[PDB]
């Protein structure tokens, strides 16, 4: 507990200095040979790239300035960014490099080429309770870090959550991350794993990420969300009802963690209790689980990604190349000047 404490000192340390200062217009295009492109959204894609001096691939997130103002994701834009440059952990994807053009943002991660958790959980269908627990004790740690930072992570869904050569979570997407002292008011997120708090609009505090942890460990365990419907709002009702239907094979100790994390009521939820994380990291389900062996990843993984090469993509789906559109006109300039 000493160890852990003096670890989260010296990262905030860490963090404020890169918060403070941030990190900016560390590389350029011209750098960057186009390889394929990974995943495409409503305001930007990621695409497969190669350093050209070095020879290193990467997943360089390229984000439309004018689609991103459009879709008013100026703050979550610049949160992203300046989040991602200040962060130091093991299970979140590391920021290599960014910069900007007259068109387009850029933020240069390390490739995972294992692809997206989600994906490999509807191949295998559902993840066995100690499978599910290997990879939830890691998002654990991670809400641990962040939130002692003050950060609020709020897109937590398996989409999220790649899995690298060593079968351990990569955590990618800071879209919605955000620094906050108390509580914050933004409808965001994947309906399926919001809060009660977050749909009552009455503002929301970083319970909001225990919440979606018990959604997580739910879906791997069932291979299934707790809470689905045809449309959002049938989903929203059973969030807000204070109702769960656990499967007959859940052990009594993860229904009990599930009762405790997918708790309606914040002030009663674990993980936002006087107590913090250790009624979590504390609890029965994770009684086997070796929290320091985690965090240096010498546990073994259930799964490891069948590594096919540099740039191969078979773990994400097909997509066909469209441009790069770079203008001759600087684009929405003030909005972006930050980043």
């Amino acid at each position: 507990q000493e160890s852990v404490k003096e670890f989260l000192a010296k990262a905030k340390e860490d963090f404020l200095k890169k918060w403070e200062s941030p990190a900016q217009n560390t590389a350029h295009l011209d750098q960057f040979e186009r390889i394929k492109t990974l995943g495409t959204g409503s305001f930007g894609r990621v695409m497969l790239v190669k350093h050209k001096e070095t020879g290193n691939h990467y997943a360089m997130k390229i984000l439309d300035k004018q689609k991103v103002v459009k879709l008013k994701q100026i703050e979550h834009t610049l949160n992203e960014k300046r989040i991602l440059q200040a962060v130091n952990f093991p299970f979140l994807v590391k920021l290599e490099f960014s910069f900007k053009d007259n068109s387009n943002l850029y933020m240069v991660m390390e490739y995972v080429p294992g692809g997206e958790m989600f994906s490999h959980l509807r191949r295998i269908g559902r993840f066995s309770e100690p499978h599910a627990r290997f990879y939830a004790a890691q998002i654990v740690l991670t809400f641990e870090y962040l939130h002692s930072l003050d950060l609020i992570y709020r897109d937590l869904k398996p989409e999220n959550l790649l899995i690298d050569q060593q079968g351990y979570i990569q955590v990618t997407d800071f879209g919605f991350a955000k620094r906050v002292k108390g509580r914050t008011w933004t409808l965001c997120g994947t309906p399926e794993y919001l809060a009660p708090e977050i749909i009552l609009s009455k503002g929301y505090n970083k319970a909001v990420d225990w919440w979606a942890l018990g959604v997580l460990i739910y879906e791997m365990a069932a291979g299934y969300p707790p809470f689905f419907a045809d449309q959002p709002i049938q989903i929203y009702e059973k969030i807000v009802s204070g109702k769960v239907r656990f499967p007959s094979h859940f052990s009594s100790d993860l229904k009990d963690l599930l009762r405790n994390l997918l708790q309606v009521d914040l002030t009663k939820r674990f993980g936002n209790l006087k107590n913090g994380v250790n009624d979590i990291k504390n609890h029965k389900w994770f009684a086997t689980t070796d929290w320091i062996a985690i965090y240096q990843r010498k546990v073994e993984a259930p799964f490891i990604p069948k590594f096919k090469g540099p740039g191969d993509t078979s773990n994400f789906d097909d997509y066909e190349e469209e441009e790069i559109r770079v203008s001759i006109n600087e684009k929405c300039g003030k909005e972006f000047s930050e980043f």
